[PDB]
């Protein structure tokens, strides 16, 4: 896609922390911009509308490759379109916003390191942190903060149909290898567009778009996972229909991703009250969470160990007790046995597990901020029984939400004005980013 200007971009400030040994924290100036699937896409010349709805105008995009040479991106009215706010440290997704013309619903967003890059962040040896707010987000919502292996640039030199770049939020992948982006690897998924049978502003193409991700935060106020998900291509990836993966069919398995990955979600690993609405770490309040990524002895990934924060007291993560299925933290072996005892195929090893996963934890990720529902699975994977039919056994109950949640026009119309605040990241070696750790 091309970039235009007809709504001048303004990046919305955010600062962050970069700490070192000891507990030494420089604050960094930085910014946040949105996702290119939710901006104004329009021929280069006109205001003339590509995308509309959830249809691309076919009489202005007759192929993929001239569509995205010939339609730009805009900028993004942060506040009053998308309901995206900052202050100082702090970044504020709200779910649904109505303007004069339009409603906007969800929002993914990008830490930049300048204008035209994306802040990378190499996670492996290293312990990532922040505070949020979930208090406002509830069954059938994630506001997520997540890694993925976009390139920093969002594909500009990569792509020649791509001019938009990372400036613009362009280039997004993540290992369900998603079908509803709708410019990837610079040209327009066009192909086969299917308007969405339940979402007016989205739809699906021909292409889905794949890389390595590591989930460290999908969670509402009612459950939170952190999941690795291995890719066998480390980076950004275009796949073609249904070989791409990551729906619910036979065909799930079948990318170069792992769509399910090896999740910790303290619930599901069952301690039922250890995280949600009154509980040990409580939702109703701010949370500090810790994320720290260990090498073993060759250097490889070895464990992921989540930390709490809150009114000052450290609480270690939640051990699973799971029978035969020990420990509060991720590892190979926790992983394989974690599978068995849930019945679920383990994909996560098949994809190369926890060392294909500190590959792209070694290089650079992408800091993704977002706040979305769940057309496909209505968020029951995280919250909820899933699946629906599998109720009585180990591993299907994720949180307590009915199985009644999570449809998009229940939870836009009931919960509009649900949000997620993201603040005081901080990121460093091991130990730094927390005093008591
Ligand atoms: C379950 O969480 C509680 C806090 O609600 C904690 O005290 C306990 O250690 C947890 N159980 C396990 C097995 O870690």
């Amino acid at each position: 896609q091309q970039a235009c200007s007809l709504t001048t971009e303004r990046h919305p400030s955010l600062s962050w922390k970069k700490c070192t040994a000891g507990g030494q924290c420089q604050t960094v100036q930085a910014s946040i911009t949105l996702d290119s699937n939710w901006r104004w896409t329009h021929q280069v010349s006109g205001s003339t509308n590509c995308y509309t709805g959830n249809k691309w105008d076919t009489s202005i995009c007759t192929d993929a490759k001239s569509c995205a040479q010939n339609c730009c991106v805009d900028g993004a009215d942060y506040t009053s379109t998308y309901g995206i706010t900052t202050n100082g440290d702090s970044l504020s997704l709200k779910f649904v916003t109505k303007g004069q013309h339009s409603t906007n619903v969800g929002s993914r967003t990008y830490l930049m390191d300048g204008e035209d890059k994306y802040q990378t962040f190499e996670l492996l040896g290293n312990e990532f942190t922040f505070d949020v707010d979930v208090s406002n987000i509830g069954c059938g919502l994630n506001g997520a903060l997540y890694f993925v292996s976009m390139d920093a640039d969002g594909g500009l030199s990569r792509y020649p149909g791509n001019k938009a770049g990372a400036k613009y939020g362009t280039g997004y992948c993540d290992a369900q290898c998603p079908r509803d982006i709708k410019f990837i690897n610079g040209e327009a998924n066009i192909e086969g567009w299917t308007g969405s049978t339940n979402d007016p502003n989205a739809g699906a193409g021909r292409y889905g778009t794949c890389c390595s991700e590591m989930d460290i935060w999908e969670a509402n106020n009612m459950a939170t996972a952190f999941t690795p998900h291995p890719c066998t291509i480390i980076g950004q990836s275009r796949c073609e229909g249904d070989s791409c993966g990551g729906t619910y069919s036979n065909e799930r398995y079948a990318g170069v991703c792992d769509p399910d990955g090896c999740d910790f979600n303290s619930y599901r690993q069952g301690n039922k009250t250890f995280y949600g609405k009154g509980m040990t770490v409580d939702t109703t309040k701010k949370i500090t969470v810790v994320t720290q990524f260990l090498k073993d002895a060759n250097g490889d990934l070895g464990e992921i160990k989540r930390f709490y924060v809150q009114d000052g007291k450290i609480i270690p993560n939640s051990e699973s007790t799971i029978p035969g299925v020990e420990g509060n933290s991720i590892t190979q072996d926790w992983c394989d046995r974690q599978k068995v005892a849930f019945g679920d195929i383990d994909d996560f090893n098949r994809k190369g597990g926890m060392k294909q996963m500190g590959k792209a934890l070694a290089g650079p990720m992408v800091l993704v901020m977002s706040i979305w529902d769940d057309h496909a699975s209505n968020m029951l994977w995280l919250d909820s029984t899933f699946p629906v039919d599998a109720a009585g056994k180990p591993g299907a109950e994720r949180g307590a939400c009915p199985t009644t949640s999570g449809v998009p026009a229940e939870v836009e119309a009931e919960a509009p004005n649900s949000n997620v605040v993201f603040s005081n990241i901080r990121f460093g070696p091991i130990g730094s980013t927390v005093a008591g750790l």
